[PDB]
């Protein structure tokens, strides 16, 4: 079990002004630290955030959080479930900011909600240094769905934060799971939502922040571009491993894809997997199976899926070795077959 701590700096809050926090299980014999960002979509105006507050309140508020959480998948402490990092210090950071982890905005007389995801990450890192993170050799910032996009937006800032605090020795890395999306045309048009327009409104609503080099490329008004993995990844300096289903359920949802499939839709889906494969061609550490699914790394059976005969925990161990061209220890694993479940190890 991972145990809840609410932030001692209570100015760093969830959407409704309640304190943010983190769940922690320490490992006294290890110098590896895993900080996992939870996902769960987002909201981009008052009406849509009010609706989220009615029926998704744990993603907006710490008031009803439980005192413990069980670690699963890469957060499990059992070697059988987590061959990769079972002996690490484990941190689960709940997503209570609805801002894809990008916001730096307080609740006030002009703001009904606080959007503080970027500051929550920085504050967790700060309070953990006093609980052992100061002795770390690797800090892996991981996340799924909106949390995976959050890794891409925040990993370089965590690294800069530790260098300026006097800890250049800690190596910061990222693991981004199911957060690599395409700003493509929808299969059938709808009213807002297309990924592009939703992010454009959210950034303004949240006062969202993006990594500095990506901001300097796209410039004022065009920062939404840095929320799209294939645009922000080349600007990053920290090592980042990318996990992405070729046919992500959330990608299909925003594309309005839901009997025998007709030619138009077949071609749309095949072109979608081809485009995803193309954006990964120059990402050296990546794992991308040809499956219709969503998230993987905190699933209890994450050990089951394979690409070219190598599982995800093995690929991540090979990545570790590469950061010390390996024989039989690959790190770039992208399926080439063109339809969902052409890979027999896909989740059922
Ligand atoms: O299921 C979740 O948590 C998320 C789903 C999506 C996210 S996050 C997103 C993050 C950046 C850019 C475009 C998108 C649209 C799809
Ligand atoms: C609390 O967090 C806010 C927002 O990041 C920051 O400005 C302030 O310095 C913090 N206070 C302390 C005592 O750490």
């Amino acid at each position: 079990d991972l145990r809840l701590h609410l932030l001692l700096n209570t100015s760093v809050t969830c959407n409704d002004g309640s304190p943010a926090g983190y769940y922690l299980k320490e490992s006294r014999g290890s110098r590896r630290w895993l900080l996992f960002l939870e996902g769960g979509w987002y909201c981009f105006n008052r009406e849509n955030c009010d609706s989220r507050y009615d029926t998704m309140r744990r993603l907006m508020s710490s008031r009803d959080w439980p005192r413990t959480r069980t670690g699963t998948g890469i957060l499990s402490s059992q070697p059988e479930e987590n061959p990769y990092w079972w002996n690490a210090n484990m941190v689960f950071i709940p997503y209570c900011s609805s801002d894809v982890w990008s916001g730096a905005s307080s609740k006030s007389e002009k703001n009904e909600y606080a959007f503080m995801g970027a500051l929550i990450i920085q504050e967790v890192v700060r309070e953990l240094l006093g609980r052992g993170l100061s002795g770390a050799k690797v800090l892996l910032l991981a996340g799924s769905s909106a949390g995976g996009t959050g890794v891409l937006l925040n990993v370089d800032r965590v690294a800069e934060q530790l260098e300026k605090l006097g800890y250049p020795a800690i190596q910061v890395r990222g693991l981004a799971d199911s957060g690599w999306f395409l700003d493509n045309k929808q299969y059938r048009h709808t009213d807002c939502c297309a990924p592009t327009e939703a992010i454009r409104r959210g950034i303004r609503y949240w006062n969202g922040v993006v990594p500095e080099r990506c901001r300097r490329q796209f410039q004022e008004g065009e920062e939404w571009n840095c929320f799209f993995g294939y645009k922000v990844y080349p600007t990053l300096r920290s090592p980042v491993f990318v996990v992405q289903w070729l046919f992500d359920e959330a990608q299909l949802t925003v594309d309005n894809v839901h009997q025998p499939v007709q030619e138009g839709l077949r071609l749309y889906i095949q072109n979608l997997g081809r485009e995803l494969r193309h954006t990964l061609k120059d990402v050296p550490a990546s794992f991308a199976p040809a499956c219709l699914s969503h998230e993987i790394i905190i699933r209890s059976h994450w050990t089951d899926v394979q690409v070219k005969g190598t599982s995800l925990p093995r690929a991540l161990h090979c990545w570790d070795r590469s950061l010390h061209p390996l024989k039989g220890c690959p790190v770039h694993l992208v399926d080439s077959c063109p339809w969902p479940h052409c890979n027999p190890s896909c989740p059922t």
